[PDB]
C-alpha cells in the first residue's frame, strides 16, 4: 500500500488511470462526468463531490453501499477513489442515458406497450433485490433509471434529491414521495413502493410529469382526500391496479417488492 498498511480495499482504483471528460448533460445532472478508464479503453461514468460545501459522509456511505450491490438491473460499480479529494465513484456508462428522457424521445413503434412493460418488470426485479438486502432507495423515479443495449434498464441514483429535458422535480421530488415521508419524514421500503407506483405512471405515459397541472403545494392534500392519478391511456388495467396498490395511504397495506415482481409474472396468465 501507498500508506504502508496491510488493510486494503480492492475497489480503490488509481486515479491516474481515469481520464475525466465533460460533465454529463453539461451540468444539469450535478457532479457526474463521462470518463475513460485508460487501462481498458472503457468509457465510464464518474461521480464526484465538492467537499468544502458537500457532505463527504454521505458520499463515503454511498460508495460503501454500492460495494454491496450486485444485480442485473442495478447500475454496476467499477471502482472508487475515496482516500483523498477529489473523491470519485466510478460506474459503468449506460449508452442511452436516463429513462425519463429516453421515454420522452423514443420511437414509440420500437418502444411499444410491450417494451414499457418489460421496463417495469426489470425495475421491479431491481427493487425486489434491494428489499431483500434491506436497502432503501429513497429517490426512485424515471430520472434515476438508466437505459442500455437490448432494452436493458437499471435502477441508479444521480443523487440530486435534497429531501432530508429539465427534470424540475429532481431536487424536491414531492410528487414521488409517500404521504408519511412528507408529513413525518419516514422513508422506508414502503415509501419506495409508493414511488415505484409513480414511476410506473411515468413509464405508462412516456414520461409525463405526475399530477399534471397540479401545484406542489396541493399534492399532499389531494392524496389525503384519497385522490389518485388516473389510469393512463393504453395502460393495462392490471398494471393500474398495481399502481393503485402502491399508493395505499397506509404503508402496511402496500405490497412488497417481492409481491410486485410476483404479480407481474402471474398477472397476464403467464
Ligand atoms: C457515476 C455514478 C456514481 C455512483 C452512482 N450511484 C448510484 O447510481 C447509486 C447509488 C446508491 C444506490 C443505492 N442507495 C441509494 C440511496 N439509499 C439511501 C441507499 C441505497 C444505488 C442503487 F439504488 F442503484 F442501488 C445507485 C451513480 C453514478 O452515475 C449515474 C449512473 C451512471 N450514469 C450513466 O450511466 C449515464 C447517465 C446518463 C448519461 N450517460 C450515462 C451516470 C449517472
Ligand atoms: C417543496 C415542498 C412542497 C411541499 C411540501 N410539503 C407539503 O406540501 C406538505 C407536507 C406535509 C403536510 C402535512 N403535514 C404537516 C406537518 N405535520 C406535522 C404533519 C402533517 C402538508 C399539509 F400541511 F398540507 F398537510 C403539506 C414540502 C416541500 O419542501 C420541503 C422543504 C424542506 N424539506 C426538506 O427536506 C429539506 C429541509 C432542509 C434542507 N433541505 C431539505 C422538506 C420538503
Ligand atoms: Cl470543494
Amino acid at each position: 500500500a501507498m500508506g504502508s498498511s496491510p488493510n486494503y480495499d480492492k475497489w480503490e482504483m488509481e486515479r491516474t488511470d481515469i481520464t475525466m471528460k465533460h460533465k454529463l448533460g453539461g451540468g444539469q445532472y450535478g457532479e457526474v462526468y463521462e470518463g475513460v478508464w485508460k487501462k481498458y479503453s472503457l468509457t465510464v461514468a464518474v461521480k464526484t463531490l465538492k467537499e468544502d460545501t458537500m457532505e463527504v459522509e454521505e458520499f463515503l456511505k454511498e460508495a460503501a453501499v454500492m460495494k454491496e450491490i450486485k444485480h442485473p438491473n442495478l447500475v454496476q460499480l467499477l471502482g472508487v477513489c475515496t482516500r483523498e479529494p477529489p473523491f470519485y465513484i466510478i460506474t459503468e456508462f449506460m449508452t442511452y442515458g436516463n429513462l425519463l428522457d429516453y421515454l420522452r424521445e423514443c420511437n414509440r413503434q420500437e418502444v411499444n406497450a410491450v417494451v414499457l412493460l418489460y421496463m417495469a418488470t426489470q425495475i421491479s426485479s431491481a427493487m425486489e433485490y434491494l428489499e431483500k438486502k434491506n436497502f432503501i432507495h429513497r429517490d426512485l423515479a424515471a430520472r434515476n433509471c438508466l437505459v442500455g443495449e437490448n432494452h436493458l434498464v437499471k435502477v441508479a441514483d444521480f443523487g440530486l434529491s435534497r429531501l432530508m429535458t429539465a427534470h424540475a422535480g429532481a431536487k424536491f421530488p414531492i410528487k414521488w414521495t409517500a404521504p408519511e415521508s412528507l408529513a413525518y419524514n419516514k422513508f422506508s421500503i414502503k415509501s419506495d413502493v409508493w414511488a415505484f407506483g409513480v414511476l410506473l405512471w411515468e413509464i405508462a405515459t412516456y414520461g409525463m410529469s405526475p399530477y399534471p397541472g397540479i401545484d406542489l403545494s396541493q399534492v399532499y392534500e389531494l392524496l389525503e382526500k384519497d385522490y389518485r392519478m388516473e389510469r393512463p391511456e393504453g395502460c393495462p388495467e392490471k398494471v393500474y391496479e398495481l399502481m393503485r396498490a402502491c399508493w395505499q395511504w397506509n404503508p402496511s397495506d402496500r405490497p412488497s417488492f417481492a409481491e410486485i415482481h410476483q404479480a407481474f409474472e402471474t398477472m397476464f396468465q403467464e
